[PDB]
């Protein structure tokens, strides 16, 4: 029979019967499952360094936001787009594919096609769940201990005064694995004071950190977790390595690449392309790997669109469409807002309205 997995060390944000104010820092805000104190009720301490019980039955106070930390994985597959092999936390399998599955980073970083729906399968146990399509569905940033945050020693500190005394303060440069069954685990410190090291955000459900600037980790499909209880590259690996080959070759600290948004820091001699990601990390490629576009800024005036039919399918297809929008259209309104999955929150009427980002043109 099916069971509950007690995973302990899973990412987690609120869930649906949420009704605690701002005690895990704000919604997306993440934390670690310290531990289970029965089946009904769970341990979490917040990124941000609030340490509280939660619902895990019946009621649901949280969604799993990556549970690769515990070890869990789905011996006998691999993700086609990274090639992690097994998958390593929760499956995404392809509804609409023969034989395609994805893991969390892949899935959530908009890998494959967005309008084809995949499943849910949390455990080895679970039975998969068909989803909506990504393409359709809410898409929120994630908010604690990632790269750029800024950070004090945690409840579970065994380091000395290896951050120069509590209190003492540092910048996570990036989210590591503590060991290899158990990734995205860790968070890499450099100290203020000149110090630096490798720190358990997650692993066995230790929170060495507390952030007191949270950073954002990367978005993510909020309702397609489970409940517990610049350039991109938009090219399949093996096309990347190959087109690498005297351009920079490849390593494996660069699969950030592969679902973050870097930026052009330069163009070296040989003609190829310099690019720095929030990580801290420079890379070099083939400019054939590279592929740009994110047009707006905050801040910009746009026109909404004022052919009905158009915006009806362009609204829709991206599942943001509503009748009271009709008095938008052909409307002059501010850019409030570049969502992470490209739409727009737009100042317009009065109002704010999510608008595809084909839907208004800049004025
Ligand atoms: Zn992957
Ligand atoms: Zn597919």
């Amino acid at each position: 029979s099916r069971v509950m997995v007690e995973g302990v060390g899973a990412r987690v944000v609120r869930g649906p019967d949420w009704k605690w104010g701002k005690q895990d820092g704000g919604e997306g805000h993440v934390g670690t499952v310290r531990s289970f104190e029965s089946p009904e009720e769970v341990v979490v301490v917040w990124d941000n360094g609030t340490a509280a019980n939660y619902r895990c039955s019946g009621a649901y106070d949280l969604r799993i936001l990556d549970s690769a930390p515990t070890g869990i994985k789905h011996d006998g597959t691999m993700c086609d787009t990274c090639r992690q092999q097994p998958i390593i936390g929760i499956r995404w399998k392809c509804a609409e594919c023969t034989n395609y599955d994805l893991c969390t980073v892949c899935y959530h970083g908009d890998k494959h096609h967005l309008r084809h729906r995949f499943y849910r399968i949390t455990t080895p146990g679970s039975e998969r769940v068909l989803l909506e399509s990504r393409r359709k569905s809410k898409k929120i940033t994630a908010r604690g201990i990632f790269a750029g945050a800024r950070v004090v020693r945690g409840v579970d500190w065994q380091w000395e005064d290896q951050d120069g005394g509590n209190g003492r303060r540092g910048k996570v440069t990036e989210i590591q694995d503590w060991s290899a069954s158990s990734p995205h685990s860790a968070a890499y410190v450099l100290w203020d004071n000149g110090a630096k090291n490798l720190y358990r955000v997650g692993f066995e459900g230790m929170s060495d950190l507390k952030c007191v600037q949270d950073a954002k980790g990367g978005s993510f499909y909020r309702d397609h977790c489970p409940v517990l209880g610049l350039v991109n590259i938009d090219l399949d690996l093996e096309i990347v390595q190959s087109l690498q080959h005297g351009h920079g070759g490849w390593t494996d600290g660069m699969f950030e690449t592969l679902t973050t948004t870097g930026t052009v820091c330069g163009i070296d001699e040989d003609h190829d392309i310099v690019v720095q990601y929030p990580s801290g990390n420079r890379w070099t490629f083939n400019p054939a790997v590279l592929t740009k576009a994110s047009q707006f800024q905050v801040g910009d005036l746009v026109q909404v669109c004022y052919d009905l039919e158009r915006i009806k399918l362009l609204q829709r297809g991206h599942g943001e469409w509503a009748e009271a929008m009709l008095p938008t259209l052909g409307k002059v309104g501010r850019v409030q807002q570049i969502y992470s999955d490209s739409d727009l929150k737009v100042e317009v009427c009065g109002t704010s309205w999510t608008y595809n980002p084909a839907a208004v043109s800049k004025v």
